[PDB]
């Protein structure tokens, strides 16, 4: 987890997209570099290091795992507005993960 | 434009929206590179002399809950309580029009 939380250090973001396909729920891992550049898998994170001269951190400081308790969690929720990605609460990401382990 | 170039540094700009009984009240804060919560201009320009940042100044910087810059989460009851409920870029004029109506 030290590993995987120093590039929120550097000011990236991390996030965690839930979706409940018919019980079953799944993630989608995105990481917003500092300038708000959305990244969405490795490749992408090594170009942007390596367009960017970055080598403090590395391939090593990230993943796309949607099982790792690191940055923020959404989950789709309805309103008024039709449906929004709502924050969950720290407490309530366990549960979710929890249900992704095994399989 | 002005109020993106802070973005760009690595610096990000959230408005909160609460709804006490119909009225929404927003609120900015701004998070530097280092992470660092500030929700005042005061603090913003301490922020910028007690770090050597300068190519920002006080006019790359707004706390209205009015402008269309960063993210918007609306406070929002539901099944687990309290939730903050991130607007589509398509919800935002909307909720800052309610907000002034």
């Amino acid at each position: 987890e030290r590993e995987l939380r120093i590039p929120l250090e550097y000011g990236w973001q991390r996030e965690t997209r839930i979706r409940n396909f018919g019980g079953r729920l799944q993630g989608e891992v995105a990481y917003y570099a500092p300038c708000g550049k959305k990244l969405r898998q490795y490749p992408e994170v090594i170009k942007y290091l390596s367009r960017n001269g970055i080598m403090d951190i590395s391939r090593d400081n990230f993943s796309f795992s949607a099982k790792i308790r690191v940055g923020d969690f959404y989950e789709a929720r309805d309103g008024p507005q039709g449906m929004q990605w709502c924050l969950l609460k720290e407490e309530d990401v366990i549960p979710r993960i929890r249900a992704m382990e095994g399989r």
